[PDB]
């Protein structure tokens, strides 16, 4: 380890050999490039955002209005960015959050598991979607020594969300994502333009496919088997969208908590009081996040939300994404509260130019700007980190 | 003398005669046509920030935000620029920043020497960096009668600390400014991308390759004598990496202090308490920087923490850089408080189009902006340019 | 597989069913997004020619100035586009010609067992280049039953060559494609411009690497064994270097005719004369190429040289590349007497977007325009495809 | 150096130790970085040609019709580009064409002495213009040992006609070049729009101030002396305006011939009657041009009218320029017939990106193309390159 900004240190010293990277280095020529490297079809759904996307911008934008003040003579010279989390030392205060369809970003069908390799490699912890094409404990496996964590879509079938739940349990997942902003799918102009939506395919559908549950309710339905299944997911599309989402409750919440002894972690919360109720009544983490205002085109930043779920939290943690491009932004999230941040749509680009060892260099690229600007501006570590080094800017 | 605002009656003078200009009249022209002018690796080290260069940007955008209110019937047709500075009268209220690659942005690969004798010609201060094709000494001569400024690299030896301190008080230097914002380097995607970076190529060494201490060490090091090192001081470039960037600390600057007689400037406060405390512990001079954004994105412009400074920081002089693009910038620092005003970017780009005289150039228009600036709008010296002749503007 | 054209049947089919294309469908949009999908290095490499690259822009406008005349009620219901070369028998009149960084044009760093792989799927014959990140003994049996062709790049050291042409007939390959234009390398500003050169750095020279003369000679030569050279094969790229490029003579052939059984195939011919003294030496095959324009701009388009060398060549078959884009151009230069065309820039940009698929998909594109031209325009075979059957146009 | 060539090796090498290049490669981008580098004035003035361009254009254009015929098996592994011209061998058949503003096109006012001492690293010849900031004695000894060529602008004064053609004589020059077509100048708009006209501004205008002729002729004139002319050449910029040109006659090129030993080289000529009549007088080389299209936009491309001109002239040796970009063009005017080649606008763009370094890269690069082009298509040396070597192209 020493620190996260020594990845600098290799780019340049290739160079001196004659070694080119091949890789990107910036958000904006990880998006350019990779755009044009995918098929049209994940381009629409990756990229595209809720209506006009004003909050999927927005989110973005929020950024650029906080300021990092530099204290110099510090001496900031061994920098400490790890977190504890739920029992687990987490070496960075940053993870992959979770994708559907992050499998179909790279070019050989598996960015999934590419993802969790990239983990493995680099302790960054991954959060699989409920949607993937490796099943859950495939992609566990895959994680290595790496915190994982499973992101639950709740299906309207109770017996069906406690097998997943006890399936990631028994996996070996370090916690649960319970997502609450995505159980109907909003309007997203670029998707409905060319009638695009994978999952209605039979794509992404392996942990349904793979479920004792599922396969048992599905014969009943249809009479498949469960090789045929298998062999033709598609079967089944129709079925899953019957069951993909419901709407959670938070008699639901307290029903979940008393099934698994994982942490639970609420995504999607943006009201303080919702952070409020939510802790109060035991819920082991906040992930404060409006999707990437992929689901819903309200106008509000993710970022604006922070500061006031942090204070309503209290000391339960506080997860944050929506809008991180650059490892400015993570600082920033950080100084703000969040305990650590989640990466979306920049890990997305990686897996579409390069497949794991892509994912793993926008991880490191991230981190070491992170690191860097935390070593030049003088904050040591993670505790010293705090929202009183941030002004607002214009 | 009279007024730096004449400058521009012998360019109309000329046209009168059939005589065009022949270098540009704007900072907007002097980078559209310097850049092509570069060799690219040289480009992207000048132009280049750290992260996604909002940072450098804001700089150069907070100016933008604040507007000089003009005073009539003052009949300000003398106007006194001059300021005095640790026992030194400069003539005019501005000083080339310390660039460490200029001499490479000359095409004759002697843009540092060029520098320096254009602060000899035009009586602005030239600022060296420790990093430099020219040593320090051989600098010092070139700039004549104007008082010049060393720019310590603090290294991890001492001996070679004291040793280049030592060399800048006996070549005859006014001032030490200490750079304390990079002793490691910010993460750079447009260098990272082609893996650029001059210095590990033995390029700008010549300080170290002439001094008694880094010639006996690296000698001790590698069996390497000094001719063999000033013949192809990439032997060295490695070794130089290695004691580049030491972390300066407050014991530090109180050792230096003790060392010599020169005045101690320290360059990238940012902070109004580490002015203070700077100030009440014996430092002469206060340096508000934060690097032309190139060594951190943290997102805060150097001009938003300048007042701020400047009250800390008492009778204690101020200096300032980051973002000054012309002389109407020039007037509003100057305005907040800064006794001087430190220029960056745009002298790299005047030694591209015209090496000496292109620095001159660059020089006398931003001097002849601000001075026809303070003439028309009722301000007939620096005194009365106080922080009340601003407004902040949308 | 009835027929080529029977390709579109399965992609028109697909879309009923909602299941949209993954892959672009023309060279333009393949050229489009392979460019942005690749590392920099391997961009210039690969889209680069030689000079200002008037050469390899005149061999593709050579395509725009012949049409094939429609001939009506001709009931070319089933069309037979094989061909019979030395003795086997190709399903297709359509090769990849060799492409010596294509293993580095896939993101998997395998492009050329890739493209082995696409021609056991597909029966379009692979011709391996000398340079190549997997052995050719690999390449071989990735290609499955389909014809394999070895391409020599003769080195200064017969012993070497002599080995080479040993394990390709051994390996089993239907022949041996000597490249007459390459023993020095043409000036390539856009390779030049970045000073990318791909072989010195130790990429694609296992041929070398894994061959015992190479061996025997390279470890005489610096020391290094064979696990050392393994290891780090750019520890031989300078060596490499020395013998690479032996500017081959007339004798040369005679030699290597003596030496195997294989099939001998001349790449690079464009005059008349060249073609008439081969086929009078006993050469097998005349291989009608300019390089794809990328080592020498001389701007002569390699199409205007296929008429005269198919009349000097007698009954011994042509093959022809230099500008296919697209399967119009592929049923041009049959029409002119080529028995099979190769495909080069086109099949790399397959590789760039989808590995092996992609490839397979460039090729199933290619001709399936090519067959369907063919019947629409009524020509049933390739003897009734004639150089009589095209017009010249504006 | 064995070949022109190897070059390319120096470039590629130092990339392996991350040594970047640092001036372009091709034409197109000298010329695109180059323009932006220059003052406006010169620009205009080095950029414009006559009329609407078309001819200037066209000149180029033309070499995009001939094609080189590549040659296999012809081990051309060793080249000789060498010409024998009036007694003295040049090692390449390439000179840099006499541009009057050359010294104005580099940043330190001298690009004459640099292209002088371009000239004497690489033996490739340089031509002084008439109008010149180095006399034309100080260009002589700055070419060093390389042959070097006077252009003379034959003045409306015998005399001084005389002085000029006996100093040239006296200085060492190895011919005499009579430019005939400017006498006048041609409509420029680009210089007509911004009344741009360097000379009347008393620029370049050294090789008539040093003269004795001219200072005895205008102290008779105007009354100022050599000094008061030396100090401030725009004094004579009118007198010089009314003798600069002579419009020269059959009759003056006999008087020219009988007053000195140099060979005379008639410039300008496009006609084959011109060629064959001067060829006829005695005249020693034949030197086809058409200015660049610079002073006339009649329409003709000087390249069409090159194998005539060739033809009329015999044994006597024909030099061409106009239009000549990268070293194919070098390539097929040689195989037309020329002699030796002129390199205008190209070393004009060196000059101002790198002074002597950047019009040596220019003429490297040049040579080192056409050189790769004739190893790799077959052609050993320039006799074996002739005009059944081409072969006209759409
Ligand atoms: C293509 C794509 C698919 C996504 N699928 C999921 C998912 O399956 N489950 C989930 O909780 N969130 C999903 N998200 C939301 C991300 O977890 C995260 O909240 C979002 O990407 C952050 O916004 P940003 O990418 O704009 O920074 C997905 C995001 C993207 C870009
Ligand atoms: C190319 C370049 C190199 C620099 N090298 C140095 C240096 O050697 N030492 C130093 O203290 N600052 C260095 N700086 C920072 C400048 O002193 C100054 O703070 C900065 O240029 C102001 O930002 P601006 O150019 O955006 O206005 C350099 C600046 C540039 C543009
Ligand atoms: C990136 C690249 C590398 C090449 N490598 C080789 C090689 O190793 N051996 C060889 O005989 N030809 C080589 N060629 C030339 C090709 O076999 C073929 O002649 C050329 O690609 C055809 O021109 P086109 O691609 O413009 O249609 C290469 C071509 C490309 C694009
Ligand atoms: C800026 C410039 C000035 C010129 N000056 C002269 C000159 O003094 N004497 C002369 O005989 N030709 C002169 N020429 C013409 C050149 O010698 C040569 O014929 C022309 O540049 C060739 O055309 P090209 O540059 O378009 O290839 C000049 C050319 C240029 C570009």
């Amino acid at each position: 380890m020493s620190n996260w900004g020594d990845y600098e240190n290799e780019i340049y010293g290739q160079g001196l050999v004659g070694v080119a990277p091949t890789l990107p280095m910036s958000y904006a020529d990880w998006e350019a490039h990779a755009q044009q490297a995918l098929p049209p079809g994940v381009l629409s759904y990756v990229a595209g955002g809720s209506g006009d996307e004003h909050t999927q911008r927005a989110n973005v934008e929020a950024f650029k209005h906080w300021g990092l003040m530099p204290r110099m003579l510090m001496a900031a010279t061994e920098r400490d960015l790890s977190v504890e989390l739920w029992g687990k030392t987490w070496a960075a205060p940053m993870f992959f959050a979770p994708i559907g369809v992050i499998a179909l970003c790279a070019q050989d069908g598996h960015g999934d598991a590419a993802s969790a390799q990239a983990s493995a490699r680099t302790g960054v912890p991954y959060i699989t979607s409920t949607l993937a094409v490796s099943s859950l404990e495939d992609i566990r496996k895959h994680a290595g020594d790496t915190p994982a964590y499973f992101q639950l879509y709740y299906p309207e079938d109770r017996d069906l969300a406690e097998s997943f739940i006890r399936r990631a349990e028994e996996a070996g997942y370090d916690g649960l994502v319970i997502t609450l902003d995505t159980w109907i799918f909003g309007w997203r102009p670029r998707d409905l333009t060319i009638s695009n939506f994978p999952f209605l395919r039979g794509l992404a559908l392996t942990n349904y496919v793979t479920d004792p549950v599922f396969q048992k309710k599905f014969k009943a339905h249809s009479g498949v088997e469960a090789e045929g299944l298998r062999d033709n997911p598609r079967l089944a599309a129709d079925f899953w969208h019957g069951l993909f989402g419901h709407s959670v409750t938070w008699e639901d919440i307290d029903w979940v908590r008393s099934i698994t002894k994982m942490p639970v972690i609420l995504k999607g919360i943006q009201h303080p009081d919702d952070a409020r109720r939510a802790v109060d009544s035991g819920v082991d983490g906040i992930y404060c996040s409006n999707h990437g205002g992929r689901q819903a085109n309200g106008g509000l930043p993710a970022l604006d939300c922070l500061p006031e779920v942090v204070k309503a939290s209290g000391d339960t943690p506080v997860l944050f994404d929506s809008g991180i491009r650059t490892g400015a932004d993570v600082v920033k999230a950080l100084a703000m509260g969040a305990s650590a941040v989640g990466i979306g749509r920049p890990y997305a680009w990686g897996a579409a130019l390069g497949g794991s060892k892509g994912i793993e260099h926008v991880a490191r690229s991230l981190l070491a700007e992170a690191d860097l600007i935390m070593a030049v501006d003088g904050y040591r570590n993670l505790k010293e980190l705090t929202i009183d080094a941030l002004r607002p800017t214009r």
